[PDB]
């Protein structure tokens, strides 16, 4: 029976999430409903396009709906709160209202597209209230939810002025999917603090008489397509650089420029490597790629400027006439080129302060030449650390521990690099993006609808 | 006869800078004494530290932490330095700083007095010691005393903002001879003096104010061209020889100075940005290296400009950098002067664009250091005192970042014939007015004065 996916952004006629949604839709046949974000004329029909099994369908938002829904409540209350940064939340009631109003707009426009024996799969924190809004319009359907980001423990979550409403609305889903067991446990603990919840099958619950199930589905990667892209011919100037850096090892990071990512702390870790391991001077380099994300907002502009300052400071202290220790690039690179960069790099530095999963970590390992692989240094606060147990796991709050991991990665024998890489690769191959989506859809299909 | 020189720092035998070679040439001809602050804080009780080699004696004292803060960090570097560099917005006048400034000048005069002899000629250097002739006169010293100001002297509209400008002018007139880097500095001093009090002037350079006789003169400081050429032609240290060879297909734009707000370093970085933006043919084929050792890092305005500069390095490299190409190499590090001559030689462009500079020896070093048969190009701010004499440089206005960018492009593509012609003309000017000439003229003029 049909699959209806809804997600805040979509891609028409790719990246980690899109390939999982596309696979679920290919097997079932369906429709992918979401925003096509450029505002300006909300009052037109849905922009519909069709392949064969599936139809994309998109809508626009007013500049008020966008400021209050996405720029304010999603990106400046939920995003900071869920990544353990209450000091960064910017709660204002007109923004909570706008959040509900937009979830209600989206539900009005989705109602007519739905059919009775459909299955519905909602994605991420922008749409916490969405199932509630569907139940109010009479849709009884199997609806599942997947949260891509962390779910915070009670002491953090309960600080949100509207936490009790958010919890009530989330129990309108039949299935709630999370990246890790601790996220699933945190949600249940928040729920248990507000109201009595009855459990009976490890993962089948009741609360306020509403029935639902929880489960862990750690999002994954397409390892064959990554390996293919990574292995392809370097564009000329990158072939030049690789043969120029024969004796220089490369430590590489890429991510969206976001405060969850701990980029300043990462620069400090590299500084500590340079400070305490002078053997490496002139023979390593750290390259951070960090394109500007949501630069319209103060917390993000603050980190960009801090990174500029820190690149300058660190290079100014440790640099030489013929050696720049830190390459900081505030630029977007194509996913395909990045896979090649991962392969040619010697160490992958993925140390966010808090991350739902972090695909870069999985991508980095998939892209390696398995005969000569690089080493993953990974933060224990990334959700990928629960499975990538053979990465060098570190606490980014201890810059010297991060530095010692980097030193160890830089000196690691081929035998140990193979052993560690092959162990992580086996794990990402077995829980691949195809596996992720199939597990969630099969669980969702099992639920008897109300 | 015997020369006594005082300056805020001195240099005992065991890395000789530009001013130091001038002073030493002076002292080696006359014999004499070099007296000044040791650079050390603490233990000011203990005797003067004296060393002697042949004809010369070096003598230093320590200062107390409070003396240093008020006299050096505050008044010298937070009032006089920003005011004389046309930065009223950075002056931090407070009365305790001024009293400290006078207290330290008096103290140095007290420590110097027992060491003087009747026939000594006395040469005082720089803005730290504006009151020093005055302190010497009230201690009964009748000797010929000359002053040289190494930095610009600002016009009345700026100088007169200093709450103590009047006392400064009165004290400067107790020198028998006052020397300046440029004619505009000399004139600005005289203009300030004429606005306070009636000055009688004969033949442009001989003056009376308040019944006190003194002379003024211009002595643009220079370099030792033959020593620089020797140093510059010497082999690079192996790691740097390797580097020069690896950069065959890369033109180097080079700059070096103290990390000071007078030097216009952010405006310079902005000019390089404009080069990279508007002249993309240079991408991957040029490099701009800025050497900028921290200077006076206890002073708030200096920490500010350092943080501003770091931000701009990161921003610019963040925007124009590539995986295999960093456009801007910023090094907050001191380099030995001898090594720098060699780096100037292998470089293709010298970028010296201060917002205000008494002279700027780096500009003169740069030209002297070039291979005259394959010379680099100097891009020079019209606001360095050096621009008065380095007329064949590519002269630019740093307030117009696109003009600086165009001069960098012009420098990067200049034919060998034009580079030789410009270089030879500049080199001739700096050979005819070298550091030996500078000190010999100052000393000759000072011996001429009839002591009170
Ligand atoms: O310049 C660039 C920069 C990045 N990329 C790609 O962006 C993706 C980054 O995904 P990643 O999961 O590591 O981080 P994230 O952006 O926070 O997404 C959230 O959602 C993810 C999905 O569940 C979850 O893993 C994560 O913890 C969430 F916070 C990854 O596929 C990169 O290759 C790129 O193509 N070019
Ligand atoms: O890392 C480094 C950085 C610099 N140097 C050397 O320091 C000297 C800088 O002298 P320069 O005259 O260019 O500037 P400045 O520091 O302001 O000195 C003042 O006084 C100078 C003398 O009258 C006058 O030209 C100037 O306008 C005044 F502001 C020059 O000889 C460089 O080669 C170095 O050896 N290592």
């Amino acid at each position: 029976s049909r699959l209806v996916v809804v997600s805040n952004r979509i891609a028409p006629p790719a990246g980690g999430l899109a390939v999982g949604i596309l696979g679920a839709l290919k097997a079932a046949g369906g429709l992918w409903f979401g925003w096509s974000g450029e505002t300006g004329n909300e009052d037109q029909p849905l922009k519909k396009v069709k392949k064969g099994n599936i139809t994309w369908a998109s809508f626009n938002l007013s500049e008020q709906d966008l400021d209050e829904y996405y720029n304010q409540f999603s990106n400046a209350v939920l995003w900071p709160a869920f990544h353990y940064r209450l000091d960064l939340v910017q709660f204002q009631r007109p923004a909570w209202d706008g959040y509900l109003r937009v979830n209600a707009l989206l539900a009005d426009k989705l109602l007519p597209l739905l059919q009775d024996d459909d299955i519905i799969w909602i994605h991420d924190y922008h749409l916490l209230p969405f199932a509630h809004e569907l139940r109010k319009r009479g849709v009884n359907n199997r609806i599942g939810f997947f949260l891509h980001i962390p779910f915070p423990t009670p002491e953090i979550f309960n600080a949100l002025p509207t936490y009790d409403t958010l919890l009530e609305q989330l129990c309108d889903y039949d299935l709630l999917g999370f990246q890790t067991e601790n996220d699933r446990l945190a949600f249940l603990d928040c729920l248990s603090n507000l109201t009595r919840v009855t459990t009976r099958s490890a993962k089948s619950h009741t609360a306020w008489g509403k029935a639902f199930r929880t489960e862990v589905y750690p999002i994954g990667i397409e390892p064959k397509e990554i390996a293919k892209q990574a292995a392809g011919p370097l564009p000329p100037k990158l072939a030049q650089l690789k043969a120029e850096l024969k004796n220089v090892q490369n430590i590489f990071s890429v991510e969206r420029l976001d405060y969850s990512k701990g980029l300043p702390e990462r620069f400090l870790a590299y500084e500590a490597l340079l400070e305490k391991y002078p053997q490496h001077h002139g023979k390593i380099r750290y390259t951070q790629i960090a394109p500007t994300s949501r630069g319209d907002v103060q917390a993000y502009q603050d980190i960009r400027h801090q990174l500029e300052n820190e690149a300058g400071r660190i290079n100014g202290k440790y640099g030489q006439l013929g050696w720049t220790p830190l390459y900081y690039l505030n630029q977007h690179f194509d996913r395909k080129l990045l896979m090649k960069i991962f392969r040619y790099s010697d160490v992958g530095l993925v140390t966010p302060l808090r991350d739902g999963m972090n695909l870069v970590a999985k991508e980095y390992v998939a892209a390696q030449d398995p005969a000569n692989p690089g080493v993953l240094v990974l933060s224990q606060f990334a959700g990928a650390a629960n499975e990538l147990t053979s990465a060098l796991i570190v606490n980014p709050y201890d810059r010297d521990e991060v530095a010692a991991a980097l030193d160890r990665a830089l000196t690691m024998s081929l035998a140990e690099r193979i052993s560690r890489h092959a162990e992580m690769l086996d794990v990402i191959v077995k829980n691949d993006i195809n596996h992720w989506q199939e597990c969630f859809i099969s669980d969702l299909k099992q639920i008897v609808p109300r």
